[PDB]
C-alpha cells in the first residue's frame, strides 16, 4: 500500500533529509510506509536541526541527529572528553561550541509549555539546553536564551508554518495533528 502521506513527504523534503529519516526509521525498527505520520515528523523535525545548524557561525554548531546511534554516541564522548561537560543519558540533537552545551530541540502541534515540560522528565539532564518549536510560530527555550539570530528563528517558524499549509491543502494535517 501507498499512502498520500508518504508521496507528499518524498516531495516536500529534500531526498538528502528523506534517506537520513529513512534509514533512522529502519535503523530503530518501524516502516516509513506505514508510520507515514512519523515519517513526516522525522523529516520535519531533521529539516529544523539543519537550519538550525545554519544560524550560527560557520564552526559553530556539530549536529548529532540524522547520525547512526553509534556515531552519534562518538561524537558525543569526543566533544565530552574535550569540553569537560557531563555526557548526557540521552542522544541530544546538536552541540553548541560558543555556548558550550549539547542542544535537544522539539518540533510539536501542541503547546510549547507541554512538551517542554515532557522534554525536561525524560531529559533529566541539567545541563542540555532545550529549544521547542511549533507549527504555530512559537518557541519555549531554557532559561528565555533562544541562542540564535531573531531572524534565523524566523526562519525556522515559517518554514514549518509552509509544511502545514502544504499538509492542510492535501487534507493529510487533520491526521497529522491527532497522530502525535
Ligand atoms: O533523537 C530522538 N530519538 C532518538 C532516535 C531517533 C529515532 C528515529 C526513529 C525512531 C526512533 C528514534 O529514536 C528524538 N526523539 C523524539 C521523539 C520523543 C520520543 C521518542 N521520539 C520518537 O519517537 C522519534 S520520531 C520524532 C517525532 C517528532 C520529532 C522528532 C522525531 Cl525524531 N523527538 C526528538 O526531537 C528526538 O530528537
Ligand atoms: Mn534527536
Ligand atoms: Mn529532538
Amino acid at each position: 500500500r501507498g499512502s498520500h502521506m508518504e508521496d507528499f513527504v518524498r516531495q516536500c523534503f529534500n531526498p538528502m533529509i528523506v534517506e537520513l529519516a529513512e534509514k533512522a526509521m529502519k535503523e530503530y525498527g518501524e516502516d516509513p510506509k506505514i508510520e507515514t505520520n512519523k515519517f513526516a515528523a522525522i523529516c520535519t523535525h531533521l529539516e529544523v536541526c539543519f537550519m538550525y545548524s545554519d544560524g550560527g557561525s560557520k564552526h559553530r554548531f556539530e549536529i548529532i541527529e540524522g547520525r547512526d546511534r553509534i556515531m552519534a554516541w562518538t561524537v558525543v564522548n569526543s566533544i565530552c572528553n574535550t569540553t569537560g561537560v557531563e555526557k548526557p543519558k540521552f542522544l541530544p540533537d546538536l552541540y553548541d561550541y560558543k555556548e558550550n552545551r549539547f542542544i535537544e530541540i522539539g518540533v510539536t502541534r501542541r503547546e510549547v509549555h507541554i512538551y517542554y515540560l515532557e522534554k525536561a522528565n525524560k531529559i533529566k539532564s541539567e545541563k542540555t539546553h532545550i529549544h521547542i518549536f511549533s507549527f504555530t510560530g512559537e518557541e519555549m527555550a531554557t532559561k528565555a536564551d533562544y541562542t540564535l539570530d531573531e531572524e534565523s528563528r524566523a526562519r525556522i517558524k515559517t518554514r514549518l508554518f509552509t509544511i502545514r499549509q502544504e499538509m492542510a491543502s492535501r487534507s493529510l494535517w487533520d491526521s497529522f495533528r491527532q497522530s502525535e
